[PDB]
């Protein structure tokens, strides 16, 4: 359970830094 | 206390979702 919760903040992480990534372009 | 920051955090995360999402829109 730690480590799914862990995988969904790291996934959330992802899409943030992919969002970021996109408004820069 | 562990479990209610961690469940801040994903409230966190849900709202940097909705709001990439309405960006997105």
């Amino acid at each position: 359970i730690l480590q799914d919760k862990l995988n969904s903040t790291m996934k959330l992480v992802s899409h943030l830094t992919a969002q970021l990534n996109e408004l820069k372009e």
